[PDB]
């Protein structure tokens, strides 16, 4: 170690100023205060006055003021003690007037006394500055003596050696810079680059207090638990607190201010009112497998942070601001612990029983206070209401109390102690997620091509496909599907093969899909606009043989000779209109769709069929509904346009092929065919509604359902669309291609203005949406995390054939065992249950949050400005081309 210089007392010349202490320096600039309240039957005010008159002397603090020159001197003739008695005994509505309630160091009384007189009862209130003295002083000296002094104001008091002004000049001059000081600034200079920012907890873009009183018996068990791991009553208590926090914490590592109220064991200093406040920056990095392990390890780093106490935290934090940014250093999370200081003479409880007590420490968002009191350990969480999203503190406190409770119930080395983690979600956190994720419904085994075949037999007259003017009935499509599918099986389209379907938008694709499924295979959609090289590339990498195509642009297909190619509009006509029989199963693949290297997606039958018959049972999909099949069949979004409508008698309406979005034709074709179902990415319905508003007719007037998904549903768009056809119910969805087109549905009924984004929603039937930390564990509400869509049948079979990708992105959760897809999107659960979608590794997102109230950063805007934003291949918003 290193011994320190001795304190030089000065019996006199105390009237002359001494500089402000570091903990105090930081409060006298933020001005550019605590409060208590006890009750008791009768307060003898004269006695009380004289007590407080003697309490204003003795301690050189209760008189000190701050000269506006930035220094503090003592006073010696202050005035009389300003006690402000209020009277409300014969006042009815006395609780009401008492209710409305709540300072400068330039002006003597560094506080604010009061005494409100209610009927039969007296309510003593004490303001106080927090620049004036510190927590330990307040409880160990002021209150203690004040009890002594209310009892007998003339009672003997203690001889005040070496007044505080001395300690002040002492640490400032004699102690700073010396042996122990120089030794200790190294530690923090050799860790200042290892310090993790403060707890990053959720916000929601005055002071409230949860507290709990532990009885004496429960105290002592608590302490006993602490020693049995070699910890102190405050050692374990910080450790637990770190755990709770990690739950909602948006990273496991953070830094906890743990101030220490040291006086360097000076003789007589435990009787001086002063600011002995030394912050310590405890680094919380989860070190260990178990609680017992991780709490014991953080306890270690605390003590080591403590043997180096001479360098005040204020400096360390300063130098921290120097190395990094200023704001990127704030320590809003603190743990004030008056355990382990001496047992004072008197306990404020003797005087009167509390009623109110809120520390107003500023720049502190959450203040875990640990103080003992007449036998009990008082735990208290004082938190700045509005620093965090709703409930976040109510929930962590519930979870905290459980954690400590189990520790009161588990013999060390057993139970929670040797538990690898602890689920912080509160009873509601759970109730809401269970209740919103209870999606358990059996899917009837029916081949996706069988369902359609059976509706075609059910309503063969009906309009199945309307494409490029040439319409098609359900029987004529079915008959041409039989034609194709028979032809395929004949050429050996064995069960489980992939028949690549490469064409443009038209009625050829539809029959192509249902003949290929019929033939016992799965269809592999490839865009006819891709480069003449990438097409054959995807086909070769998927190992696909036969390829169906339209005859137009059939020669513009550079494919090999081992891969057969047939036209659909002609190279089929001379076939069997006799139905083929289902050879393939419900768990066999129906389509592979492709998406740093592109990955193919394998999708079953069972899941798509789950989709189809939910969407029908969600929005009452009736055969009257006529749908604008806008998405390209190579985009995952097209799948409801294939199998959705035809599986209960609706009509599919194919628009003329495009490359650039053409909301003109779309408004036309929607206006003309009485289209009632719109399905695309949000920008496409935006462009449509923009073209439609600027028209005299009502073109989009028959629309009864609009499902946007895959991008960001623009905040205004639901109203702007709801503008035309009064009665359209807009709905937004999404979920990755590996999750069967739509997974989570949010009916867009009332865009909230203070929303950064449209809620992602509640899950559909059979899919469960989880929000997990880095450990694939469920998070509690609001918490950021990655999204895990859990599902036996509504999950993608696998990533093409590469098993690495598939077993790495499709995991088993350890909480349950559910096979889940790690979406690679990050979000947070919402206390109605829905999900808020936040981006994908977008944490460095505000942007639109502070934008619409125009794109994101990288910044770009459109109305480095630019005319209008660029799209991607199927629409959305090309955030990758923008830098
Ligand atoms: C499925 C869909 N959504 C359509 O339907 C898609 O998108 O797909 P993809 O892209 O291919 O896959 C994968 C991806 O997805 C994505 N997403 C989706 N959705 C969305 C998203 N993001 C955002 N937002 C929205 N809405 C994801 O991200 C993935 O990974």
């Amino acid at each position: 170690a290193a011994e320190l210089p001795p304190l030089v007392p000065e019996p006199g010349d105390a009237g002359q100023p001494f500089p402000l202490t570091p903990t105090q320096q930081a409060l006298w600039v933020g001005r550019a205060y605590g409060y208590f309240e006890w009750e008791r039957p009768e307060l003898d005010l004269a006695r009380y006055r004289r007590a407080w008159e003697r309490l204003v002397a003795h301690h050189p603090g209760l008189r000190t003021v701050v000269r506006p020159d930035g220094t503090q001197h003592v006073l010696e003739r202050p005035g009389p003690v300003p006690i402000t008695v209020e009277d409300l005994r014969q006042d009815p509505d006395a609780v009401r007037r008492l209710e409305e309630s709540r300072l400068d160091p330039g002006t003597w009384p560094m506080f604010d006394l009061r005494v409100v007189l209610l009927s039969g009862r007296v309510r003593v209130q004490l303001g106080i500055d927090l620049q004036l003295m510190d927590a330990s002083s307040l409880f160990l000296n002021l209150f203690s003596d004040l009890v002594t002094l209310y009892d007998d104001p003339d009672a003997a008091l203690a001889s005040q050696k070496l007044a505080f002004r001395d300690f002040a000049r002492w640490l400032e001059e004699d102690v700073r810079g010396g042996a122990r000081w120089r030794a200790d600034w190294a530690y923090w200079q050799e860790r200042l680059d290892g310090l993790p920012p403060a707890p990053d907890l959720p916000a929601a873009r005055k002071f409230e207090r949860c507290m709990v009183r532990c009885p004496a018996e429960e105290f002592a068990l608590l302490r006993e638990r602490a020693l049995a791991h070699g910890l102190t009553e405050t050692e374990l208590l910080v450790g637990a607190f770190a755990e709770v926090l990690r739950g909602w914490s948006s990273d496991p590592a953070f830094t906890l201010n743990v101030p220490v109220f040291q006086r360097f064991d000076v003789p007589g200093i435990e009787d001086v009112i002063g600011d002995y406040t030394n912050p310590i920056l405890l680094e919380a990095r989860p070190e260990g497998r178990t609680v017992a392990e991780r709490i014991v390890a953080l306890a270690a780093r605390l003590r080591a942070d403590t043997r180096h106490a001479s360098v005040n935290g204020v400096e360390v934090l300063r130098e921290l601001a120097r190395r990094r940014g200023l704001a990127a250093a704030a320590m809003p999370v603190v743990v004030t612990s008056l355990l382990g200081l001496p047992s004072a003479a008197r306990s404020i409880t003797e005087f009167g029983t509390e009623v109110h007590s809120i520390t107003q420490t500023p720049q502190v968002s959450l203040d875990f206070q640990i103080r003992p009191e007449d036998g009990e350990l008082r735990l208290v969480w004082d938190h700045r209401s509005g620093a965090f999203a709703p409930g976040v503190v109510e929930g962590a406190f519930e979870a905290f109390l459980d954690l400590v409770g189990r520790m009161l119930a588990d013999e060390p080395g057993h139970g929670v102690w040797e538990a690898p983690f602890a689920d912080m979600r509160s009873r509601r956190d759970r109730a809401v997620w269970n209740e919103t994720n209870d999606t358990a419904e059996p899917v009837p085994a029916v081949l996706l091509q069988e369902r359609f075949f059976a509706q075609a037999r059910r309503t063969p007259d009906a309009e199945a496909v309307v494409a490029s003017g040439l319409r098609l009935t359900y029987d004529e499509l079915a008959r041409h599907a039989y034609r194709i599918g028979n032809t395929l099986r004949e050429r050996g389209v064995r069960p489980g093969d992939l028949v690549g379907v490469v064409m443009e938008k038209g009625w050829e694709q539809y029959a192509a899909v249902y003949g290929i499924l019929a033939a016992g295979g799965a269809y592999l959609p490839i865009d006819a606009a891709s480069p003449r090289g990438r097409v054959a590339r995807l086909l070769e990498s998927a190992g696909a043989g036969i390829v169906l195509t339209q005859s137009r642009l059939r020669d513009e297909l550079d494919l090999p000779a081992g891969t057969t190619v047939l036209r659909a509009d002609t190279d089929f006509e001379t076939a069997s209109t006799a139905p083929l029989t289902p050879v393939q199963g419900p768990d066999d693949p129906a389509y592979v769709i492709y998406t740093g290297e592109p990955k193919g997606v394998v999708v079953a039958h069972r899941g798509v069929a789950n989709l189809v018959r939910d969407v029908r049972r969600r929005f009452a999909v009736t055969p009257a509904d006529r749908l604008l099949a806008l998405s390209g069949l190579h985009f995952d979004a097209s799948v409801y346009d294939v199998f959705g409508p035809l599986a209960c008698g609706a009509t599919v309406v194919v628009p003329p092929p495009f490359r650039r979005a053409e909301p003109d034709v779309w408004a036309e074709l929607v206006r003309d065919e009485r289209v009632t179902f719109w399905n695309s990415v949000p920008v496409l319905l935006e462009l449509l509604v923009g073209e439609a508003e600027s028209r005299d007719d009502r073109p989009l007037a028959t629309l009864r359902l609009a499902v946007v998904s895959g991008d960001w549903i623009p905040l205004d768009l639901p109203g702007r669309a709801r503008a035309q056809a009064p009665g359209l119910r807009v709905v937004g969805s999404g979920g990755p291609t590996e999750t069967i087109c739509w997974s989570l549905f949010h009916p867009i009924d009332a865009v909230d203005p203070q929303w950064t984004s449209i809620p992602y929603g509640k899950p559909i039937a059979n899919q469960r949406y989880y929000i997990v930390d880095r450990d694939l564990r469920p998070r509690p509400t609001w918490a950021r995390g990655e999204m895990a869509v859990a599902s036996p049948l509504g999950l993608a079979l696998g990533y093409l054939n590469d098993p690495e990708r598939t077993a790495a992105k499709f995991v088993t959760l350890p909480g349950t065992g559910e096979r889940a897809y790690l979406t690679g999107d990050f979000g947070r659960l919402l206390p109605d249950g829905g999900i808020e979608i936040l981006g994908r590794e977008d944490f460095q997102g505000q942007r639109i949050e502070l934008g619409e109230i125009g794109v994101r950063a990288a910044a770009d805007v459109v109305r480095r400005l630019l005319p209008e934003l660029p799209l991607t291949a199927n629409g959305k918003v090309d955030r990758l081309a923008l830098a």
